């Protein structure tokens, strides 16, 4: 397949950062298709200079993939403009992230709308896992809200591009949501997002908690292995709780699997009140 | 033209900021029946913000919604109930204030003259449909893109009072003398608002009269300070801004005559600015 735009610098503007990341920043642009008068907002992630242990030509490789996911809950990647520095065009997300969105309404929000979008977390990773394709770095701020009952997942391919996978590289990492095989033997595989996914709900079901906060990255590796794990949200029954503890198993294949997730969760999604306890010219990259 | 909607009809979902009398949101506009959900901003006024009953409000926001110009944001939409709330269309790129601050330098002549001209527009505008904006600042001019502004809030101060003498926060330092000393509003004392706000662009975003409190810029103005010509400026240039803060009203420039000296200097903006070189929408 083809479906990847390859821009040139004149064809994309960054107007204003939307807010820096670990390797990069991210930016509020215009995608302007050369030979037409067209201007349609998108998000314009430009990563560091030498920050990917990898030549162009492979980067251009992955970059076709990204731009291939095909899935309501999995955003894709619109265009690429390889030069010095490779950037990333994807489509504008107004709402932000998912992690923020919990945080600003740490409650007005029911318990249809969290196992809502548990449901489509798992939708989107099990398409992932069915193309055979590993995310590397699902979490909470990892999740746009397109609108209030769709989210999608950001930054698919990005950790693999950064070269997490790479052995001998030796570069941060995202330690705290990261599977005890992935801190120590950097593995990555379905069922190490699985982790990051139990991870992701945790933060969900806290309304943005930090996760082991205090706790320095060094000690996680120690923690898990001396039988520590995040603790039951309070608005979470035990069943729901469970769940979350069973994807931060030791045993890789012992974990769920984001199809039975899609299916515990569409379950309890039915009956929320009682798996959950609350209190209470400027276009568009959908026009084109 | 306006839209009359209900309290289903829109959901605010993000505050962009949460300004003087009220709240901005970032939000979702679903005609009810339509099959759509269009991004807009939610500004929503405190209660008893206004001295206003509904039945006047609404008459303002037919008026509000009736600008038709490239260079003035339209009101889509209002819902009254205790609290008025204005629907307009989302500038994602936000307003040109935090603009030219986040690029201090990486902006050239030809824009600045040209966004000078573009607000000049706008402005011409509304004097001729006979209509004041009262509050223009470059606070309250959000970009649609890099090369055009939009004019935004026209109809706000009105709303929250402005005109009701009787009736007793104030953008002092943007207002012309005869509005901070008999709360006057007319084309001509938009005129030096918009010189205030050329100021702002000139000078990337600094604050007028940083240091000086509001109550006293009536004194500074009439003891004859005014805002400094800024370094990027020619004194060609300076003077226009100066002759829009003229105490005769009447002697000020005109809009009509703005957009006629700002776009022959866009001509050639190198010789009076001197810098360094689902969803819809
Ligand atoms: N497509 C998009 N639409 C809207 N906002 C976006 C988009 N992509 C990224 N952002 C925002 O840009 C900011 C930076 O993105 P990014 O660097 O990917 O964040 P992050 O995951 O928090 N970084 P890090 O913790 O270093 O991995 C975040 O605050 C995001 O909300
Ligand atoms: N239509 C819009 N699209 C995008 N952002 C908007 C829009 N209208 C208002 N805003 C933003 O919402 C915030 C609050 O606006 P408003 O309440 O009008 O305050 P303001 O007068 O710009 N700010 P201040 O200088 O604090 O008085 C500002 O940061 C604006 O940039
Ligand atoms: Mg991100
Ligand atoms: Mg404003």
């Amino acid at each position: 397949q083809a479906l990847l735009r390859i821009l040139k610098e004149t064809e994309f503007k960054k107007i204003k950062v939307l807010g820096s990341g670990a390797f990069g920043t991210v930016y509020k642009g215009l995608w302007i298709p050369e030979g037409e008068k067209v201007k349609i907002p998108v998000a314009i992630k430009e990563l560091r200079e030498a920050t990917s242990p990898k030549a162009n030509k492979e980067i251009l490789d992955e970059a076709y993939v990204m731009a291939s996911v095909d899935n309501p809950h999995v955003c894709r990647l619109l265009g690429i403009c390889l030069t010095s520095t490779v950037q990333l065009i994807t489509q504008l997300m107004p709402f932000g992230c998912l992690l923020d969105y919990v945080r600003e309404h740490k409650d007005n929000i029911g318990s249809q709308y969290l196992l809502n979008w548990c449901v489509q977390i798992a939708k989107g990773m099990n398409y992932l896992e069915d193309r055979r394709l590993v995310h590397r770095d699902l979490a909470a701020r990892n999740v746009l809200v397109k609108t209030p009952q769709h989210v999608k997942i950001t930054d698919f391919g990005l950790a693999k591009l950064l070269g997490a996978e790479e052995k001998e590289y030796h570069a941060k990492v995202p330690i705290k949501w990261m599977a005890l095989e992935s801190i120590l033997h950097r593995i990555y595989t379905h069922q190490s997002d699985v982790w990051s996914y139990g991870v992701t709900v945790w933060e969900l079901m806290t309304f943005g908690s930090k996760p082991y906060d205090g706790i320095p990255a060094s000690e996680i590796s120690s923690i898990l292995e001396k039988g520590e794990r995040l603790p039951q949200p309070p608005i979470c029954t035990i069943d729901v709780y469970m769940i979350m503890r069973k994807c931060w198993m030791i045993d890789a294949d012992s974990r769920p699997k984001f199809r039975e997730l899609i299916i515990e969760f569409s379950k309890m999604a039915r009956d929320p009140q009682r798996y959950l306890v609350i209190q209470g010219d400027v276009v568009d990259a959908d026009e084109y």
